[PDB]
């Protein structure tokens, strides 16, 4: 769907965002300033969201992509027990409301995290056939050895990686099937814009060929974006998603700006080559991303080196498919991997990174005054071990992109930057250029 | 003289610079990473400045001015005990020629400070005066009201702004005249390229004509440039100097870079004039600097932020005139005014900050490689109140500099900016733009 041309996202875990109403906080709760751990609430929730939504336009970002916000034991939330309802922690419905019609008055669309090979130890169903067993009406909506349940010390029942409070859900039961896409179009009837999957890789291909069918059928221009750390082909023949969260270019970018592994002709080597591998009409669905909440933060990665990150961002903006920043990394927050990038956002803007933040604001200014940038054909051209081109044609568009001391670059004499004017382009150390026309 | 077009300076306090021959040390020297004080002595050498001529080159540098080097009591040079030799701490007439053979096999050209107006309570004629008084054969080679001559508690003799031991020369006594004359010859017959005069407002402009006679009789090409805080046009009328140091430039690129008072409007519109004042012919004369001996630490004066510092920096490489780095700037030393800005120049490139450095190198290889950022009309034009346009036309260049958090600059709409070509420009926080051809 063409609109993901124009598209940026900001990544959100609701819970450490900001807690507006701590009125809704449990008993336990931290403090905002808290070390999260996979156990601990801060009491993030959704008027959080809505009241600081001018921070995420200012920043440049047009989309959001939420991860899981439905009832649930859990402060990540993949152990849904309702999934017709908003976390009790988290608002009401109401809460939910308002927080779309804020988003359609600025034109931010809305992505949800949809779960749907798993849910929760606690949900409804599941704790039945825990009670009634084979007597229980919804026995078959898992896969159950025997009984008595048992979790402790290895579940007799399948689960999401061996996990006991996330049983499997059974997809093969026609039941299940049923829920499942009721939820795919419960959540589109309250004004949703697309949904990423959870896991896809855990089910079947026919499944997602039947929720492509329901999803798209409420709208086309719906956008179904699949979980996937690997390859991308399978999810793109035209019949499951509209693109895959993109870590295959997470990692050459990284590779180039914070491990020094790869130079900038490997980089554009595996740029160019995973573009041949993307089918046609699939390149601009592409999410793109630097991290996640299952990654170490960016900056972390890049060992507190501001400028070299920038690096990073630059690139990013620069690929066909829609970029998406994870919420904190654009005003410098730190942290390892899980739990320790599930930090709470800091609000007292004086702790705030200000330089990286406005060194994204325009990578993202110059992407949305250029057509090419956001339309064009990508191709990426090294100049230099430590140089690279990413070039854009609708008319070409190029960001130029030195993790080196200093450099100048010939405009005049590479073809493909020829059709570009201005003869040569002066970069200094961890510098970046963007041209056009 | 036309090669100024082609200079870039390095300013050395030689004390403070390198200590190659600890042999030439006094018995209470100090440490190398000792605190500067008016008394100490770091046992800096000329076999220290000739060991680190790589660095000069490699930074941008092709020409160096010199804070006094002949025999002398303090560890600035002032006092001077003697002008036909090289104090005994620097080195020897042999090393000194050993320098300048270094630099003439790199093109690095040789400036040395004057010192005329006064000399030291320890030189050979002043301390005969003192001895044999109204006997003396150098009594009237100064100004001394009568005998004994008492410095405590007020000097009875003229002196540099009533310092003791810096007593007046007198320059209406012919016989001084000659002496001062020699010292300009002397030096200039053993390769040297200029010279810098200390306080040249203390004395006359009949003496500072005599002097140019002499100095461009033996070359016509000898630079001459004139310490002077204030306007400059005094000394450009064709008849002493060939430029001042730029003092007036300083405070106008700090004011808006450093302190906040100054917008841009202001800064061009003081630019603009002050090249209005400057006679046709001494443009070019002019020896632009951020910093000196007698002030403060451009870092310092910037509190600490580095991007900030770089500004001012692409501003004193864009102007018409000479542009001078003062030794360790370019590799972030700090300091407050004399003594602290006289601190040791570190040589363990670990405690460096390379990225300040590599920021103006970038800088000093654009107006290298651009004829008219070297022999252009200068024209600054105000964008905004947080962004200028320094342009030079032989065929335009252009810098422009912005200390705001980012913005986008039309260049077809600017009518001196227009005759470029690459429509829009876009500016990073504190960010800069070289453009060409
Ligand atoms: O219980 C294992 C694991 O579950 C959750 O991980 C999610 C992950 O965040 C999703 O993006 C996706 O990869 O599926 C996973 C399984 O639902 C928690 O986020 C994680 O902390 C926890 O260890
Ligand atoms: O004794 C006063 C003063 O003398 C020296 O100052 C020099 C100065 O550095 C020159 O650049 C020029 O302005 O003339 C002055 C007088 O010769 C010392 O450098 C300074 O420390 C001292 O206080």
């Amino acid at each position: 769907p063409d609109w993901l041309a124009d598209a940026v996202f900001y990544q959100i875990f609701p819970e450490r965002f900001a807690n507006a109403d701590p009125s809704l906080d449990p008993q336990n709760v931290v403090p905002w300033g808290s070390t999260p751990t996979p156990d601990n609430f801060f009491g993030g929730d959704l008027q959080g969201i809505i009241d600081h939504l001018d921070h995420i336009v200012a920043l440049g970002a047009n989309a959001l992509y939420l991860t899981p916000i439905f009832e649930a034991d859990t402060n990540h939330r993949y152990d849904a027990k309702d999934y017709f309802s908003i976390d009790h922690r988290l608002g009401t419905l109401e809460t939910f409301h308002a927080l779309m019609a804020e988003c359609r008055a600025r034109g931010i669309r809305i992505v949800l995290d949809a779960v749907l090979n798993h849910c929760g130890d606690g949900h409804w169903a599941f704790a039945d056939v825990v009670e009634n067993e084979a007597d229980s009406a919804y026995v078959n909506w898992f896969s159950v050895e025997g009984f008595p349940v048992t979790a402790h010390p290895t579940p007799n029942y399948r689960t999401c990686s061996g996990c006991y409070y996330l049983p499997k859900w059974n997809a093969y039961n026609p039941e299940v099937r049923h829920h499942h896409l009721d939820v795919a179009r419960y959540w589109i009837d309250q004004g949703i814009d697309g949904w990423r999957l959870d896991v896809p890789y855990f089910i079947n291909h026919t499944f997602w060929r039947e929720f492509r069918t329901a999803v798209k059928g409420k709208s086309e221009d719906l956008y179904i974006v699949a979980e996937e750390w690997r390859s991308p082909v399978e999810w793109l023949q035209g019949d499951t998603a509209d693109g895959t969260m993109n870590y295959t270019a997470r990692d050459l970018i990284l590779g180039f700006t914070a491990d020094g592994g790869i130079d900038a002709s490997a980089l554009a080597a595996g740029l160019n080559a995973l573009h041949a591998e993307i089918p046609a009409g699939f390149h601009r669905g592409m999410l793109n991303l630097l991290g996640s909440h299952d990654t170490e933060r960016v900056l972390t990665r890049h060992a507190g080196d501001v400028e070299a990150a920038l690096l990073s961002y630059a690139l990013l903006f620069s690929l066909e498919g829609a970029p998406m920043v994870y919420y904190g990394d654009e005003v410098g927050l730190t942290g390892d991997n899980d739990p320790g990038c599930r930090g709470a956002m800091p609000w007292n803007e004086e702790s705030w990174n200000t330089r990286l933040l406005d060194g994204i604001r325009t990578f993202a200014a110059f992407r949305a005054h250029q057509p090419a940038m956001r339309r064009g054909r990508q191709t990426a051209v090294a100049l230099d071990a430590d140089t690279i081109a990413i070039v854009r044609s609708g008319e070409r568009a190029a960001v130029i992109v030195h993790r080196g001391e200093g450099t100048t670059v010939d405009t005049a004499s590479i073809p493909e930057l020829a059709p570009l004017d201005a003869d040569t382009v002066v970069l200094g150390p961890l510098g970046t250029a963007s041209l056009a026309t």
